[PDB]
């Protein structure tokens, strides 16, 4: 149930999403993050942006702590933040996140974005996000040096483009590559290209949003389509016996794609790791490809203006 990355450390194939918007308490992802692992969850996907690295932290110490898991049996990620591109600013910022949640090292550290911010959301005046201009390939030499250090075991990115993943690829004495780029992926944004260029470098596509997105207003429409509500995921679920979440997954994975899930619901908790329990033939996959739209649920002013936006491509 893992891949192996280029650096030779192996990542879970299906991790838990561990983001939840601030009307949750922050006492929901201790217990949730908790059951998850208790569903079998191994891989567990936080940042510094979410707001909860002591509580996921703490499930993740707890379950050590009770016999239930080693260390060496999670995979816990967290990502730096847009405001701490600038290269002076990524070892303190990852090291802040290792103090949260009272850990040596993350099994893998992430650029969150492109999207550079003046050193969570800084705002000009009149409402306006201030955006900032960094070279990312200086960002990039930093995390290096975090994992050189055992900060990070591993290393990668996350919400880049073809464009700006070569960039880094191409980069003069480049000395680790990404070991993944984290992306909005999902059957009506299916990234068919760039996850072919991520396999032609061995480099692995983890999708987010694999169930749709949580649909927050703050950045999502809530007129666009219901992933969930699909009726060829529905009619693959019926055919099945399974459910359109865990279709959706389960798509992922044959393509070789790592693929996360976030639920706070117990029972869909534990739904979820039912996706090694099936798969689906090659007319079903053919069936989800046809639903690609080029639809991204993240779809906000707060992006789209932004000169190193992602989806200018
Ligand atoms: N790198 C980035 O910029 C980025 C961006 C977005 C997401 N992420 C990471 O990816 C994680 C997952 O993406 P996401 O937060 O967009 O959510 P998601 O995984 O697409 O889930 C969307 C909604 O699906 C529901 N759900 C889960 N299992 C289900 C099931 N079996 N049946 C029916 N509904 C189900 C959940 O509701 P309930 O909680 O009510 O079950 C969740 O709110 C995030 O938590 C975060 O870790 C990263
Ligand atoms: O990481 C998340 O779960 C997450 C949750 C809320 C907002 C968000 O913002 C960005 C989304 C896409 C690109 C850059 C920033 C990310």
């Amino acid at each position: 149930q893992c891949v192996k990355l280029n650096d030779g450390h192996f990542m879970p194939v299906l991790g838990f999403g561990t983001y939840a918007p601030p009307e949750v308490p922050r006492s929901k992802a201790l217990e949730v993050t908790k059951l998850a692992i208790e569903a079998g969850f191994r891989h567990i996907d936080s940042a510094h942006l979410y707001n909860n690295e002591e509580q996921v932290g703490l499930a993740i110490r707890s379950k050590i702590a009770d016999g239930s898991v080693k260390r060496e049996d999670i995979f816990y990620t967290s990502k730096l933040w847009s405001t701490f591109h600038r290269p002076e600013l990524v070892r303190p910022a990852l090291e802040n996140s290792l103090k949260k949640a009272q850990l040596d090292y993350v099994d893998l550290y992430l650029i969150h974005s492109p999207m550079s911010l003046k050193p969570l959301s800084p705002t000009d005046e009149n409402g306006k996000v201030i955006f900032d201009i960094v070279d990312l390939c200086t960002t990039w030499e930093a995390m290096e040096k975090c994992k050189d250090a055992g900060l990070a075991k591993s290393i990668g990115v996350s919400n880049f483009n073809r464009r700006q993943l070569e960039m880094i690829l191409n980069k003069p004495g480049l000395k680790y590559k990404p070991v993944c780029n984290q992306v909005e992926c999902h059957p009506y944004f299916n990234r068919s290209k760039l996850l072919d260029f991520c396999k032609s470098k061995d480099i692995v596509l983890v999708a987010y949003s694999a169930l749709g997105s949580q649909r927050d207003k703050r950045w999502v429409d809530p007129n666009s389509p219901v992933l969930l509500e699909d009726p060829v995921l529905c009619a693959l679920a019926k055919k099945h016996k399974r459910t359109p979440a865990l279709i959706a997954l389960r798509y992922q994975l044959q393509r070789g794609v790592v693929v996360l899930a976030k639920s706070y619901n117990e029972q869909r908790i534990r739904q979820n790791v039912q996706v090694f329990e099936f798969q689906l033939t090659a007319e079903d996959m053919k069936a989800i490809d046809g639903l690609d739209r080029n639809l991204h649920y993240f779809n906000s002013d707060s992006f789209a203006s932004h000169p190193n936006y992602p989806y200018s491509d």
